[PDB]
């Protein structure tokens, strides 16, 4: 039903520096469409359909939009509506802060918790959710993409493979140390998202050696507020850094605190 013929994409150039897989921006032709195509031999094909098959399963105004697959010979093809600026993390970074003004931040994570809220009344689970991650687009429309370790949930819970290695600074504890992964530890995901946020690109735990982060996070080290942002955004913030996951808050309560603030 997804399925395309490789000759309606023109691609026209590698988009990424290499940071995202083998992704060029493409052009539909007969639709006179941009789009954005991850291709994969690359002994990853197990883990591109797996992609290319979530995608398909969900639909919201910020999550990245799948157009179609190209899943029956190679290479493989996924098409995605475009974003025509790219990487959260590096526009942040790249920004001009008299254009991207405190509002502007509160608009970005009040667009991300609405993602986020709809995933976990899916019982879907991210699992890869940073900066990074996210795509911007036309008057600060921010959505969540890259769903490569992307879940629908048997029940609360996924136990990731022995041997498995996560961004560590991004990870919660029980993830760590457990390898459990739930709704909560992608709430304390959020938690440095809205870091990463607050600081326009900052790169969490600064300087920390990351075979300290758990230890640290054990003892009750937490992040410190950055400057700009706003108490209110802290203890949210703080909040999904509890170290207990049912401490955390739901992603339908986050969203409701960011559409309150949106107005306030
Ligand atoms: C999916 C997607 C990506 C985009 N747009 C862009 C745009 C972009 N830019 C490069 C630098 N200029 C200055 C800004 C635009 N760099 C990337 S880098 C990139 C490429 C691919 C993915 N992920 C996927 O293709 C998989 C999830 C389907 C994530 C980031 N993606 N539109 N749609
Ligand atoms: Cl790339
Ligand atoms: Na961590
Ligand atoms: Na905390």
């Amino acid at each position: 039903k997804w399925e395309m013929e490789r000759t309606d994409i023109t691609m026209k150039h590698k988009l990424g520096g290499g940071q995202y897989g083998e992704v060029y921006v493409g052009v539909w032709k007969k639709y006179s469409l941009t789009v954005a195509v991850k291709t994969l031999d690359t002994m990853e094909v197990e883990e591109f359909l797996k992609e290319a098959a979530v995608m398909k399963e969900i639909k919201h105004p910020n999550l990245v939009q799948l157009l179609g697959v190209c899943t029956l010979e190679p290479p493989f093809y996924i098409v995605t509506e475009y974003m025509p600026y790219g990487n959260l993390l590096d526009y942040l970074r790249e920004c001009n802060r008299e254009e991207v003004t405190a509002v502007v931040l509160l608009y970005m994570a009040t667009q991300i918790s609405s993602a986020m809220e709809y995933l976990e009344k899916k019982n879907f689970i991210h699992r890869d959710l940073a900066a990074r991650n996210c795509l911007v687009g036309e008057n600060h429309v921010v959505k969540v993409a890259d769903f490569g370790l992307s879940r629908l949930m048997t029940g609360d819970t996924y136990t990731a493979h022995a041997g498995a290695k996560f961004p560590i600074k991004w990870t919660a504890p029980e993830s760590l140390a457990y390898n459990t992964f739930s709704i909560k530890s992608d709430v304390w995901a959020f938690g440095v998202l809205l870091w990463e946020i607050a600081t326009y690109g900052m790169s969490p735990y600064p300087g920390i050696d990351l075979s300290q982060v758990y230890d640290l996070l054990e003892k009750g080290y937490r992040m410190e507020q950055p400057e700009g942002c706003p108490p209110k955004v802290y203890e949210l913030m703080r909040a999904c850094w509890k170290w207990s996951p049912a401490d955390r808050p739901s992603f339908a309560e986050t969203h409701q605190a960011f559409e309150t603030m949106f107005h306030d």
